[PDB]
């Protein structure tokens, strides 16, 4: 079970972890994944569940589009969470680096709503290059469900701490 968070609001925890460690750890029932919408998991998040998974959430993956084709900037997709998690939840948050629409981001956070407890990174944050302290607001005032949000860089996750609303 979730340890160590702490509480911003009724339903949401923040952490300063690894959130590949974190799953491994609690191997809670969904973990979030921050996915492209290709769900090609090269680097940040993807990457480092991608690697965590041997691969195989590449493979599975690979297979989602093959049938479905790309995901849209806001949605997601349930697939497995391997050795991390029953479920992962792939969510494209807008990717500000690639030109994407910020207002995207509270239709990502939405998708976490379908589920009752999830451990989570912050959406569009890292490599997406939002302002994290933004995307923490955003999750704060979308997501009702229990979100438990690992913030893998420690002077991010203080500055996040220290500055929240
Ligand atoms: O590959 C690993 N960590 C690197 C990493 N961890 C991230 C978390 C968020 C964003 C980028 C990250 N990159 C790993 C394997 C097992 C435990 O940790």
């Amino acid at each position: 079970s979730f340890s160590g968070y702490l509480k911003l609001t009724d339903n949401v925890y923040i952490k300063n972890a690894d959130i590949v460690e974190e799953a491994k750890k609690v191997k809670p029932t969904v973990v979030v994944n921050a996915a492209n919408v290709y769900l090609k998991h090269g680097g940040g998040v993807a990457g480092a569940l991608n690697k965590a998974t041997n691969n195989a959430m590449q493979v599975e993956s690979d297979d989602y589009i093959a049938t479905n084709g790309p995901l849209k900037v806001g949605g997601s997709c349930v697939l497995s969470g391997h050795n991390l998690a029953k479920h992962c939840l792939h969510v494209v948050g807008p990717n500000v680096n690639k030109g994407e629409d910020i207002q995207l981001l509270k239709s990502a956070y939405e998708n976490f709503n379908q589920h009752e407890v999830l451990l989570a990174p912050l959406l569009s944050a890292g490599i997406f290059g939002a302002d994290p302290i933004h995307s923490l607001r955003v999750c704060v005032d979308t997501v009702r469900t229990n979100v438990y949000l690992a913030v893998f860089d420690k002077n991010l996750y203080d500055k996040l701490v220290s500055s929240f609303l």
